[PDB]
C-alpha cells in the first residue's frame, strides 16, 4: 500500500510573477521583484577576474544606478537606487510589481522544508522541495545561472521567502542567503574552498516519518518502551542525530495514532543500527526529509 | 558527490490560473478552464448512493445548464452548454479564460513523467511529479476533493495536458483520464474494486539513471560486455521489465558519456539480481522514475 507520502512543493505561481533578470556589466543572474525592490546576490557585481576574493565595499562604491539593468521575462524597469544588505543587493526600481503577493521574510532552521523555484535568465524552469540540512546546506538541482533563485514556504496565500541561491560546494550541495542578508551556515560568498560540516539525522522528521508508517499500517517497530526527550538528546549527541524538539504538529500525530513520541524515540535508538531484515515505507534506512507538517498534510 | 538529480516539477503558474471549482448537487471537485471550456470528471453528476454503477448517459440528459455551478478562486462563470466526452464533461461557459496557456491534449505512455497540480475546491495546494507506470497507475498524493486535479508537461511555450484525476485504487495508487476522455489503463469510473495489472521496471528510465550515475563519476558497473536491444527485450518479458525503446534523448546521454546503451542493457541484467554491497547514486536498487529528459536537463541542462 503506497502511503501517498511524496515530495510535494508549493504552487509556484505567486513567486514566478516576481522573478526578474538582473545584469551588472558582464554578470547576469536572477532577482526577486517585490513592490519597488529587486533582490539579488551581490556577487552580480564581480567581474570574472576577481571571484576569488571580491571587495564588495569597493565594488559597490564604484557603482551607479545605471550600472544595473533589470528586465522581466516571466515591464520596463529603471534602477533608481542601490544598496547592500549582507550578501544581497537591494535595488530600488521605479515601477511596483503589480503581482506582488502578500509576503514575509523568515530564516528557516535545520529540519524545515521549503520550495525552490529554479530560474535561469529570469525564466522559471523547475520547482522542487528541499530540507535545510543540520549543516546548513541543501541538495536540490542548481546549475550555472541559477543564482538568485528563491526558496519559500506558504501560510495561506502568504509567502514566506527564506532563501536566495548563491553557490555550490565541492560536494555538490548548495547554500544561499536569507533575506536579512546572512548566508546560511556562515559560508562566505568567495570562490574559495569551504568545507561543509558533517550532516546529522533530523530527529523530529524521522519521528514524523515513523508516525506516517504507523498511519499506513506499519507499526511492527512500536513497542511499549519509551525514551525521554532529555535522554534521547543525550544519546543523539553521540550518534549523529539532532536534538529532538517537539511541536504541536508532532503532538497531533501522537494523538492520531495513540503512539507517544517517547515510544518512537526508543524505536529510533534501536532502528539506528539496522532494520534487521524488515522494511519501513519501502526503505531500509531511516528517512529524515519528511516533516511533521508533511505527514499531517498528506495523510 | 550530490548528483543534483531530484524530483522536479514544472512551474505550475500557467496551470494555476486555469483551475476552477465545479459543483453539481452534492458533489464538488476541480475543473480545468481553457478558453470557453471547463473540463471536469463526469462523476460530478453522480449522487452518492449511485456510485457503484452510474448511468452517466441518463444522468447527463437529466441535467440542464443550471445544474452546474462553476466558481473561480485563484468570479462566477455562467454555464451555457454541457456535454460528455468519454469519462469527462465538457462544459461551455460564457467567459473565455483570459489566462489560457498555449496547450495540447496528448495521452502519455508508460515511463513518461509529468507534473501534477493537486487542488481542492478549485484551490491549488501542491505540485509533484509522477511517472505513468506500466500498469497505468500513478503514485503521488491525492485526498478527498482532489478529483479533477490535472497533470501536464511543458514543451516550449506549449503545455500538454495529459491527466485528470479520477480515483484511488486499493493499494493507494491512483488513476484518471486523458483529455480525449479515455481512462488510463482498463479502468472504469465506477466505485468498484478493479484488477490492476502487474507493474514493471521502466527500462529506458533505468538506462537514463545509469547514465546519470556515469555522468556523476560512478561507473563501476560499466563493462565492455553488451546486450543488444532485441535480446534485452526478450529477456525483459521474463523479468518484469518493459521493452526498451531508444530515443534521441537517450542517444545524447550515450554521446556525452562514451557508454553505449547496449553496455547498460547488459549491466541491468547483472544489477537486477542486486548490487552486492555497492551503491549507485545513494541507491541499492535500480531507479526507474527519472527519464532521459530529466537527466539531460538536471545534469547537463538540455
Ligand atoms: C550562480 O548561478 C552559481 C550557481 C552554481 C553553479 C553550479 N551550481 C550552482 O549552484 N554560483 C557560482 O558559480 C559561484 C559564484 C561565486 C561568485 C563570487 C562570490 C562567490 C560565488 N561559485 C561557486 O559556487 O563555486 C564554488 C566552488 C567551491 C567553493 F567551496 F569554494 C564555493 C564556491
Ligand atoms: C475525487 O476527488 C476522489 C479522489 C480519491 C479520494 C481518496 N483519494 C483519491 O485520490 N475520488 C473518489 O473518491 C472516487 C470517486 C468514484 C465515484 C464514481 C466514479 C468512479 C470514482 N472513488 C474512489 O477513489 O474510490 C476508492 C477510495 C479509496 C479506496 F481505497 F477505498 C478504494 C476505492
Amino acid at each position: 500500500h503506497h502511503s501517498g507520502l511524496v515530495k510535494m512543493s508549493h504552487p509556484s505561481g505567486d513567486v514566478e510573477a516576481c522573478m526578474v533578470q538582473v545584469t551588472c556589466g558582464s554578470m547576469t543572474l536572477n532577482g526577486l521583484w517585490l513592490d519597488n525592490t529587486v533582490w539579488c546576490p551581490r556577487h552580480v557585481m564581480c567581474p570574472a577576474d576577481q571571484l576569488s576574493d571580491p571587495n564588495y565595499d569597493a565594488l559597490l562604491i564604484s557603482m551607479t544606478n545605471h550600472s544595473f539593468s533589470v528586465q522581466k521575462h516571466i515591464a520596463n524597469l529603471r534602477v533608481v537606487g542601490h544598496a547592500m544588505q549582507g550578501t544581497l543587493l537591494k535595488l530600488t526600481v521605479d515601477v511596483a510589481n503589480p503581482s506582488t503577493p502578500a509576503y514575509t521574510f523568515t530564516t528557516v532552521k535545520p529540519g524545515a522544508a521549503f520550495s525552490v523555484l529554479a530560474c535561469y535568465n529570469g525564466r522559471p524552469t523547475g520547482t522542487f522541495t528541499v530540507v535545510m540540512r543540520p549543516n546548513y546546506t541543501i541538495k536540490g538541482s542548481f546549475l550555472c545561472g541559477s543564482c538568485g533563485s528563491v526558496g519559500y514556504t506558504k501560510e495561506g496565500s502568504v509567502i514566506n521567502f527564506c532563501y536566495m541561491h548563491q553557490m555550490e560546494l565541492a560536494n555538490g550541495t548548495h547554500t544561499g542567503s536569507a533575506f536579512d542578508g546572512t548566508m546560511y551556515g556562515a559560508f562566505m560568498d568567495k570562490q574559495v574552498h569551504q568545507v561543509q560540516l558533517t550532516d546529522k539525522y533530523c530527529s523530529v522528521n524521522v519521528v514524523a516519518w515513523l508516525y506516517a508508517a504507523i498511519l499506513n499500517g506499519c507499526a511492527w517497530f512500536v513497542k511499549p518502551n519509551r525514551t525521554s526527550v532529555v535522554s534521547f538528546n543525550e544519546w543523539a549527541l553521540a550518534n549523529q542525530f539532532t536534538e529532538f524538539v517537539g511541536t504541536q504538529s508532532v503532538d497531533m500525530l501522537a494523538v492520531k495514532t495513540g503512539v507517544a513520541i517517547e515510544q518512537l524515540l526508543y524505536a529510533i535508538q534501536q532502528l539506528y543500527t539496522g532494520f534487521q531484515g524488515k522494511q519501513i515505507l519501502g526503505s531500509t534506512m531511516l528517512e529524515d526529509e519528511f516533516t511533521p507538517e508533511d505527514v499531517n498534510m498528506q495523510i
